[PDB]
């Protein structure tokens, strides 16, 4: 009863954390149980009804946990065993970055909103691969962490001239350990990261990062859970205008990436008081409408060839059907960890298996894209 997700002392430190303390001392608390592996658990089996891909990749379940949680892969195997099929681990840079000042984060409770102003910290590639290295061999031991998909979300430092250099190193360093590659365009809190965004910027981003995935084979293998090499996503931001998503739509298209995370926080959530004339982007609730609409957007603009990762404001079984019937094939989950803590995802599961009854779906692969 004490190590399941749910027991009730959970909950009740989680509402003191969220009264009471600063939002990074609680997550670094988080990280510091799960780093020593006192954190619950829910090894159950998983509806067979709720598993999916992304091409070659196979999810337990439908739920994993976004980028920017375990920024340096000190925790991969508590997080999973919370219940979740996969962690994006990162962002991470070549070089270490301590990020910006503090405090850099603030939680709106709500509205269950967060803003950030973090800066890609991180420990670095070098660091971040020994972590990852750990978890592997772990990983080759344990058969109930073997069908588990770890990516890693690949950025630049920032003072970085050329990205292309700096996701290169990245590749070069952690790709062969890696189920997939996320590359992070789309942080709002490096300057003139956004702007990689632009069709012919990205398209050649996208093309020297599969050319350097492409060759980790010949200059000498798979240390990861596919035996395959990593796939490739690209994360974007919301803040984006109808021409711009068309234009990147089509260098997807072209470049044939593998799928699209949609999407990452926002700067058009404003009508929160605590959080006004403060820096960086915004997370929660709040960005559930705003990335669904993105998702219907992207899904029509590339055809529906290109799967969807959907991030954002996702806390309910609804709420990721909803991201499932607009385009989505997976679901990944920041803010409801925040404010739902160690029960996330057993409950969401739940929900989730209980709506697919509900509404008729032999399996969650057949809700995909069904709003269209
Ligand atoms: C404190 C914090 C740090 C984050 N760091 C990253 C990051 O390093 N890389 C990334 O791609 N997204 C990062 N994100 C964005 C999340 O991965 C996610 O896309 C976003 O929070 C929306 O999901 P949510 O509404 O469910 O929280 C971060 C978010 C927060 C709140
Ligand atoms: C809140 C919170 C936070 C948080 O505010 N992150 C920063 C705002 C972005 N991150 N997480 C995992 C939680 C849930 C949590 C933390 C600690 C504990 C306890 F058991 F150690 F007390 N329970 C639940
Ligand atoms: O992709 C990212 C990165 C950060 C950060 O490190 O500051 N913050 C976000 O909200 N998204």
């Amino acid at each position: 009863e004490s190590y399941n997700p749910e027991f009730f002392l959970y909950d009740i430190f989680l509402k003191f954390c969220l009264k009471y303390i600063d939002g990074e001392i609680c997550h670094d608390l988080f990280l510091l149980l799960g780093k020593y592996n006192i954190l619950p658990y829910d090894t159950s089996n998983d509806s067979i009804y709720a598993c999916t891909n992304i091409k070659h990749l196979d999810f337990i379940n439908p739920f994993g946990v976004a980028a920017g949680f375990d920024k340096n892969g000190v925790c991969i195997d508590s997080i999973l065993k919370l219940g979740f099929s996969f962690i994006e681990i990162g962002t991470i840079t070549p070089r270490g970055q301590t990020g910006n000042a503090k405090p850099r984060i603030f939680r709106d409770v709500e509205s269950r909103s967060i803003i950030n102003s973090c800066g890609f910290n991180n420990m670095g590639c070098d660091k971040v691969t020994e972590n990852l290295i750990l978890f592997r061999k772990r990983q080759e031991e344990d058969k109930l962490l073997s069908k588990h998909i770890v990516g890693v979300s690949i950025g630049k430092n920032k003072d970085t001239v050329n990205i292309v250099d700096d996701l290169k190193y990245c590749i070069n360093k952690i790709g062969r350990y890696a189920d997939y590659i996320a590359i992070n365009v789309s942080s709002p809190n490096t300057p003139g990261l956004r702007d990689n965004q632009e069709a012919g910027k990205l398209k050649n981003i996208i093309l020297s990062v599969k050319e350097e995935i492409d060759n980790l084979e010949k200059n000498n293998l798979w240390f990861n859970t596919t035996k395959k090499k990593p796939l490739v996503f690209v994360k974007l931001a919301p803040d984006l205008n109808q021409e711009q998503k068309k234009e990147i739509a089509d260098v997807l298209l072209e470049t044939n990436i593998d799928g699209m995370i949609i999407s990452n926080t926002t700067t058009q959530i404003n009508d929160i008081k605590s959080f006004e004339n403060k820096k960086g982007g915004v997370s929660g609730a709040k960005l559930k409408d705003i990335s669904t609409k993105f998702i219907c957007e992207m899904y029509n603009y590339t055809n529906k060839q290109i799967p969807i990762i959907a991030s954002g404001g996702i806390f309910s079984g609804l709420d990721a059907l909803e991201k499932i019937e607009a385009g989505a094939s997976v679901c990944q989950l920041y803010s409801c960890l925040v404010f739902n803590g160690m029960k996330s995802a057993v409950q969401i599961k739940r929900e989730l298996n209980h709506l697919l009854y509900q509404r008729g779906y032999y399996n969650l692969k057949e809700a995909i894209g069904r709003k269209h």
